[PDB]
């Protein structure tokens, strides 16, 4: 059964995962993206370094060939992440002068956007712009062009393709008491005062064992920033126990603005933390019971 049919017929838009080129291309996972899949994000492909090697000078082939793949698959696809301090090349930190960076941090955006203009259901355009604590993570972006990096981020989006969802994004958004899931909203909730086009907050949920009934809580605290979406991201779980997965199933379930959930991978071995089995397929591509509990929890 497939979860991206059954998470439809519940009234949500996607079961999405994280892929590329070279995973299409070997084991099984383009048979299992396209029967049980109805969104693909480039787990790499799209990131900075991978994107904008230098300065001006754009790599394409990659990330056109996941975006091609998807089209021709019927898949939706979601694709990030414009502007975070993961895979930033060192010609970008070393930048001091606050309009060069502006400069460049846009021509970064607008061009990745209007490349695939009107292809890409939401873009993840701010991540990981918060420290812990809850205040503005100091990365090469605020330290040089200060807060405001985050709203010309947004705008010069919303501008370069006015159809997709733009979202901010962050990981251990996963308790409704921490400060980082605390703040996040109520930055949220300002910059949409002023006006600033934050379509969605998503959650990279990189769980430990035990961590999905807290999101329970989480989830619907972000959805009160009042985004009209939010999206659970980067999902795995240590152990992959059911009881978690299906937790967190049921916390995008219950929030209404929460359009689906995108999975980090497909299965276990090709996972960044295999050794925790983490994913819903085995290292023979068969489904674990995880998946096959939130197959039930759906039906
Ligand atoms: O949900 N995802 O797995 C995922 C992976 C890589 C990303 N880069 N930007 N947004 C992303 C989402």
């Amino acid at each position: 059964q497939s979860i991206d049919q059954l998470i439809k017929a519940r009234g949500k838009v996607y079961f999405g995962v994280a892929t590329d080129q070279n995973r299409l291309t070997t084991g099984k996972n383009a048979a299992i993206i396209k029967a049980d899949f109805g969104m693909v994000w480039p787990e790499n492909s799209m990131q900075w370094d991978a994107t904008e090697p230098s300065q001006g000078n754009f790599n394409f082939a990659g990330a056109d060939y996941l975006v091609n793949w998807a089209q021709q698959n019927g898949k939706l696809i979601g694709a990030g992440c414009l502007v975070w301090h993961n895979f930033l090349p060192s010609w970008v930190s070393s930048i001091t002068d606050k309009n060069t960076l502006i400069n460049v941090m846009k021509n970064h955006i607008t061009t990745l956007m209007t490349r695939y203009k009107g292809k890409i259901r939401t873009w993840d355009v701010v991540g990981e712009a918060f420290n812990e604590d809850g205040s503005l993570r100091q990365n090469v972006f605020l330290n040089v062009i200060g807060e405001d990096y985050i709203p010309i981020a947004f705008q010069t989006a919303r501008a370069a393709d006015p159809n997709a969802k733009l979202y901010i994004m962050d990981y251990n958004l996963d308790s409704a008491s921490y400060p980082k899931t605390q703040a996040i909203v109520n930055r949220v909730k300002q910059w949409r005062a002023a006006g600033v086009p934050i379509d969605g907050i998503g959650s990279q949920m990189h769980l430990s064992a035990g961590q999905g009934a807290g999101v329970l809580q989480a989830l619907p605290l972000l959805a009160s920033a009042g985004t009209p979406e939010v999206s659970i991201l980067m999902l795995d779980v240590a152990g992959a126990s059911p009881t978690d997965y299906v937790n967190v199933v049921n916390a995008c379930l219950n929030v209404q603005s929460c359009v689906g959930i995108t999975v980090m991978g497909v299965a276990d071995p090709d996972s960044a933390f295999a050794s925790s089995t983490p994913l819903l397929f085995d290292g023979n591509f068969n489904p674990k019971p995880a998946y096959n509990a939130i197959v039930q929890d759906l039906q």
